[PDB]
């Protein structure tokens, strides 16, 4: 696929729909979320397309690499560690992402996996503890959705 | 990927689980869905893994061959042609069916793509209406979900 869409659920009120395009050898990630309290939130592929048990059968961070969380722009990091979405005082976060590790085809493709959008601010993996380097202290998982092949 | 999971769902009361497995050259789709009316129901892989407009958005038939609907025994048939699903006297239907045109890799994969179960009796190209050829006259999307990789 070139193009990718998921909209994003969960049993509060956060909602959104994120978009996906393939240019050049990255992934431009595009869209919104709302419901959302002011503030950073952790956003990530997890590996399992599965909602059959909400966002919690999504499993953990998408790495086919095995590497220890960290931000986008870490060199150790999971493939699905896109950071941070930020929120408005409204609870609106725009999000404009451009990635080179996740890609809509082949190894790394993220077509029927799971996008997370987090509680809390993702620390990148600098926390200091030991959940910093596997989740980044996002919490707990507020909206996911599978994303799916689109027009 | 060798699993995938859809958990169905719409505007009324019809949701489902339906799991695929790649088991040797084939895929074996196994599930059920409740809350159907008795009786058949067209059930078949839609295009587009895009719920942006409930199952509206999923687009047509998968059919990378540009064939014409038909039944999951036909020749002339879209990938996503997979017949009908029956309803019990209590709105159950269980899901039991091997396919050769669908797939979990390559050309007919269906990851990422929306599964759909339809309010009426699929009548697999054969209605004689232009309809038919489409979709088998099977009407609206009841519930559907998008496609994804399970553990
Ligand atoms: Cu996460
Ligand atoms: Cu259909
Ligand atoms: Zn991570
Ligand atoms: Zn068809």
């Amino acid at each position: 696929a070139t193009k990718a869409v998921c909209v994003l659920k969960g049993d509060g009120p956060v909602q959104g729909t994120i978009h996906f395009e393939a240019k050049g050898d990255t992934v431009v990630v595009t869209g919104s979320i709302t419901g959302l309290t002011e503030g950073d939130h952790g956003f990530h592929v997890h590996q399992f397309g599965d909602n059959t048990q909400g966002c919690t059968s999504a499993g953990p961070h998408f790495n086919p690499l095995s590497k220890k969380h960290g931000g986008p722009k870490d060199e150790e990091r999971h493939v699905g560690d896109l950071g941070n979405v930020t929120a408005d005082k409204n609870g609106v976060a725009i999000v404009d992402i451009v990635d080179p590790l996740i890609s809509l085809s082949g190894e790394y493709s993220i077509i029927g996996r799971t996008m997370v959008v987090h509680e809390k601010p993702d620390d990148l993996g600098r926390g200091g503890n030991e959940e910093s380097t596997k989740t980044g202290n996002a919490g707990s998982r507020l909206a996911c959705g599978v994303i799916g092949i689109a027009k």
